[PDB]
């Protein structure tokens, strides 16, 4: 069985990486592009981009360790530890050529270290809708004059006593709908059915815990990145952010300018945090065009 | 039926105020002092301080509307609305004389408006361990380099769709122990027995909801206070804050200086948010001494 429907022409498969069984969905021919999802989701957030991209590229979309159908990491959930798994997975499929990387949400946290440490392996980079973990995250407010803030969940999820698992278990679908919609401009794209699929995946006990372990490692990731960021990113980079309710707006590009020498950015009006679903058509277009400036099938 | 044990010589009683039945515990003789509790607790947080104050004052400690054994408010949960109930309650017992006020946590939110609107009714004021609702609350961080921040729960509790009640229902005792301890320096005072008492009270469905309605009204309270703060408080004031894990530190006094002409402040080392319980001896001493400067 599969947690999410696989697009025609794609295969669902697994590879062992450093003793951890990773799930991914793969299709297409040409140079490799790896797409990395974030919290609340799985490889499936990429399912609309995948067929289009596969016309020019070999496309792989893994489940993050512990999430979707991937085994939890055996090292840890800090950015540097998780990035090893994703880097090695990509290199199994693209051993002789650099590959492209597209990441969303905590996919950024879990890839930045392998990007900065293996720059010759990364042809082009697309980052959307999440801060790279650094001191900037400590500036986001706990509360706003309009109600709940964007990232109060960093504290909820990082809290000890398994606070998040204990409160959310048995209410996974309820919580995820609130969380997704509170970070969305276009809530209509999240059908009850789509929410059911995502909720059932992250409700698996080991996946519910894995979800929050990424946040419990966030401060460690910030400390790791403080050292890593001494080396600037040199590859062509594009940032995308939502300009609507729930989005990061200008923050995405402004932060990335501190990290990357060669970066262009777009803010998408009328779109929140969940770009691949809320604004599939323009997001897909911008990603396909940016990656197609390089050689492809 | 009592949720918490009354100190010897005190009485547990109720007063109907503007159609809302308020529970309070009362004892002592002399000028009136009203003690107002905060989130996660009830009048009981004051039970160690009460007998000491009762030697010089008439002491009343009400349960906030909807919490403890008090009915929910009929108007609403904003500071200005709730303050009417507390002001009227105090004035039933002290109709001809100003009274003293001691407030902790959301007790501050629920009393500030009646203090500024009825300054002549308030002889001396002690505020501890929470911001007065104003624009300063939007400057607290969601996340810190140590972990969970002081007030991320403002967003959790204020969130739409009854997010907090829905998640916490059936898990009130677990949640309260985490919330209290995460805001404490001296966690050891929160015995399983004491936590059982507080949890049983706020787990009443209407009390769980009431708890969060105070946070849902927070932005309204901020808007209310923007107008009220145009007049500075003139009566003697003291602020207390914890200097240890979970405490407000220097923020308490610094904010209060913008609100009050006459203010002295203390930060208690090794103490977090829950001053009456974590640091009873020094906190009680500071409060008793400050109030005993006036008539008692």
């Amino acid at each position: 069985a599969e947690e999410f429907p696989v697009p025609n022409g794609f295969e669902s498969a697994y590879r062992e990486v450093d003793g951890v069984k990773l799930h991914y969905v793969k299709g297409g021919q040409g140079p490799l592009v790896m797409l990395v999802h974030g919290f609340g989701q799985t490889w499936y957030e990429w399912h609309q981009l995948m067929p289009e991209l596969a016309k020019r590229f070999t496309v792989i979309a893994p489940d993050l360790p512990g999430l979707g159908q991937s085994e939890p990491p055996k090292t840890g959930y800090s950015g540097e530890q998780v990035a090893v798994y994703l880097h090695k997975l990509a290199r199994q499929f693209s051993p002789d050529r650099p590959f492209d990387l597209v990441a969303h949400d905590i996919g950024i946290w879990n890839t930045y270290p392998m990007v900065v440490k293996n720059q010759a392996d990364i042809a082009r980079l697309v980052y959307m809708e999440a801060p790279i973990p650094d001191a900037r995250i400590y500036r986001f407010p706990a509360f706003t004059a309009q109600g709940e803030s964007l990232v109060w969940h960093f504290s909820f999820f990082a809290a000890d006593d398994r606070l998040a698992e204990t409160l959310i278990a048995g209410k996974e679908r309820f919580f995820l709908e609130h969380f997704i919609k509170s970070h969305a401009s276009n809530t209509e794209v999240f059908s009850e059915r789509l929410l059911d699929l995502y909720a059932r995946s992250y409700a698996k006990p080991h996946s519910l815990n894995a979800s929050f372990e990424y946040f419990r490692a966030l401060n460690e990731s910030v400390r790791q990145n403080a050292e890593l960021a001494k080396t600037r990113l040199q590859m062509p980079t594009m940032t995308l952010a939502g300009g609507g309710h729930g989005g990061m707006g200008t923050f995405q590009l402004e932060q990335m300018k501190a990290y990357a020498e060669d970066v262009e950015g777009h803010v998408l009006p009328g779109c929140g945090h969940w770009l691949p679903e809320e604004c599939a058509a323009p997001m897909n277009r911008l990603v396909i065009d940016f990656l197609s400036r390089g050689r492809h099938h």
